[PDB]
């Protein structure tokens, strides 16, 4: 009976192809009709799951794939998440071969927005890579997989691989430098079929600079891809970096537009018809954010309203 509780709230669709600790099944939320993605972990096949749940309960942002609902049985943990049908950024880059500087900037400012917010909340992602960024129905990016977060070798900073002490924020800035390179080049700056030769290339920090990269793109890459973590650009300076500001003229908006405090009156009203609470009781219950079916219903109604 591992799916009994889940089936009270969701109608299951197909399992999508994945690789790792979890299966991902598509589904729709019965009450709202909204599509969701459900990450399913078999308990006896645990810390990584608990770290991701704790982080996502505390993080809420326009560029972070939203946690709606956590369910647990003796054999499984279910995480109901924001539906991102546009696929991985990794597959998008390959489909385009490489992105122009302009399209890279569109995508990269969204990554900076999410990561700056994560650091502002006291976390470091630690596994930034294009497989961990999914496009939603509005072609906007959503950061996933917070299982390795703190309070993949090709993207790992030299100090992280070496098992040396490090600051999660500096490791994230390095990984963002690798991401920036892959967006504009369509291939990794450090790559090798042999793990030891890749390890050597990362520690050396030397990479090819293709002819299509602009001088400003090259300079930003130099500021992020510094082997010495103390020489890496800070997240604060990345927000208004000249390359980042080119064609925008305003720093990256990293602050969350998705609140914990403010509730949407229309969604509280819609939700209330399914319950037997007075309005104050209903708002107080939603404000507890237990990530139960109530949390899921409220956030999915907010997603439904946002579509217009
Ligand atoms: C017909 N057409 C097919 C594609 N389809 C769709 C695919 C995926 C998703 N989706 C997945 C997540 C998700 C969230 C958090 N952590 C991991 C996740 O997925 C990991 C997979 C691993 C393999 N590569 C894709 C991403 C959120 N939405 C939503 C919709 C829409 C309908």
């Amino acid at each position: 009976m591992d799916y009994d509780e889940l089936l009270k709230y969701y109608e299951l669709h197909e399992t999508i192809g994945t690789g790792g600790f979890a299966k991902v099944k598509l589904a729709c939320h019965i009450l709202t009709g909204e599509m969701v993605a459900i990450k399913i972990m078999d308990k006896n096949t645990l810390p990584r799951i608990k770290t991701e749940i704790e982080a996502l309960k505390n993080l809420r942002h326009q560029h972070i794939c939203q946690l709606y609902h956590v369910l647990e049985t003796a054999n499984k943990i279910f995480m109901v998440l924001e539906y991102c049908p546009g696929g991985e950024l990794f597959d998008y880059i390959i489909s385009q071969d490489r992105l122009s500087e302009e399209e890279t900037r569109v995508v990269f400012r969204q990554i900076v927005s999410a990561v700056a917010y994560v650091h502002s909340q006291g976390y470091a992602h630690r596994d930034l890579k294009p497989e961990n960024l999914l496009f939603d129905e509005y072609h906007k990016l959503k950061l996933i997989d917070f299982g390795l977060c703190a309070k993949s070798l090709a993207y790992a900073a030299p100090e992280l691989i070496q098992g040396k002490s490090y600051l999660g924020s500096e490791a994230d800035v390095w990984s963002m430098g690798i991401l920036l390179y892959v967006l504009m080049c369509g291939f990794l700056p450090f790559d090798d079929d042999n793990v030891m030769a890749l390890y050597k290339k990362i520690m050396r920090g030397k990479y090819d600079v293709p002819k299509w990269l602009s001088p400003s793109s090259i300079l930003l890459l130099q500021q992020m891809l510094q082997v010495d973590p103390k020489k890496r650009i800070s997240m604060k300076n990345l927000l208004n970096h000249p390359w980042i500001m080119q064609d925008y003229n305003y720093p990256v908006e990293w602050q969350s537009k998705n609140p914990f405090i403010h509730l949407d009156d229309d969604c509280v009203t819609e939700l209330s018809v399914h319950h037997r609470n007075n309005r104050q009781t209903m708002e107080d219950l939603i404000s507890l954010w237990q990530y139960d079916h109530l949390t899921a219903t409220y956030l999915l109604l907010l997603a439904k309203k946002a579509r217009g």
